[PDB]
């Protein structure tokens, strides 16, 4: 049903998924003036030295590169968390444009587009459940401007001609995570939710603030894939971002100064 358009789109999804205008919905625009240092905050700690990358997927609002969740291999802990974090999954909000793209924005700045590693909680068992938790997930939230390319991106990209369209999978073995990451792992934190329905509020949001140099080329080629499923009307996959949401009673806090 849903999508991101004119008569699906984000001012939409309210209607099946209430919980759409919530307390604690996501994106937001991260006001880096307003947010504050908390020097409580432990550092991230991302430890993807292990991760079984398994398949890249075209979903119909994304595409993702699946991992094997099924024991500790990439976890993500520290900074905000409690426990540890298993990643389950990467995927992307872009736009058809450079100026538009990202979910986050920063200071009303919008980058190209946005990548989430998208990460759930091991005391909760498994992802379905972990949805249902306030603290359920963690997803690590990277910016990604145009300029030079991201060489660790590119195996990525090479293979978005084979899952073109809604439905489409491919065989995605040894794609190391690592290569996607900026310098820094300073970051903003707040409490929100999955950004896509079912917009469940059970992500805790961990936002870089160095983003990633992608280069022209390979944004547009994820601006080739489709929505739509083969044989369907070609609508291009652009624009799969949900705009900021209210803050309302939240404090962005940042691990650095
Ligand atoms: C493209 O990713 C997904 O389909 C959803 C949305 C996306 O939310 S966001 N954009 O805030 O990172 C994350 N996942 S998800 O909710 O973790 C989605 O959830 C579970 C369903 O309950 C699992 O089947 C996972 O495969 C997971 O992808
Ligand atoms: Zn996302």
């Amino acid at each position: 049903h849903w999508g991101y358009g004119k008569h699906n789109g984000p001012e939409h999804w309210h209607k099946d998924f209430p919980i759409a205008k919530g307390e604690r919905q996501s994106p937001v625009d991260i006001d880096t003036h307003t947010a504050k240092y908390d020097p409580s905050l432990k550092p991230l700690s991302v430890s993807y030295d292990q991760a079984t990358s398994l398949r890249i997927l075209n979903n119909g609002h994304s595409f993702q590169v699946t991992f094997d969740d099924s024991q500790d291999k990439a976890v993500l802990k520290g900074g905000p968390l409690d426990g540890t974090y298993r990643l389950l999954q990467f995927h992307f909000h872009w736009g058809s444009l450079d100026g538009q793209g990202s979910e986050h924005t920063v200071d009303k700045k919008k980058y190209a587009a946005e990548l989430h590693l998208v990460h759930w909680n091991t005391k909760y068992g498994d992802v379905g459940k972990a949805v249902q938790q306030p603290d359920g997930l963690a997803v690590l939230g990277i910016f990604l401007k145009v300029g030079s390319a991201k060489p660790g991106l590119q195996k990525v990209v090479d293979v978005l001609d084979s899952i073109k369209t809604e439905g489409k999978s491919a065989d995605f073995t040894n794609f190391d995570p690592r290569g996607l990451l900026p310098e820094s792992l300073d970051y903003w934190t707040y409490p929100g939710s999955l950004t896509t329905p079912p917009l469940a509020e059970c992500v805790t949001w961990i936002v870089l603030k160095e983003p990633i140099s992608v280069s022209s080329e390979q944004v547009l080629k994820f601006r080739k894939l489709n929505f739509n499923g083969e044989g369907e009307p070609e609508e291009l996959m652009v624009d799969n971002w949900r705009p900021a949401q209210p803050l309302k009673n939240r404090q962005i806090k940042a691990s650095f100064k």
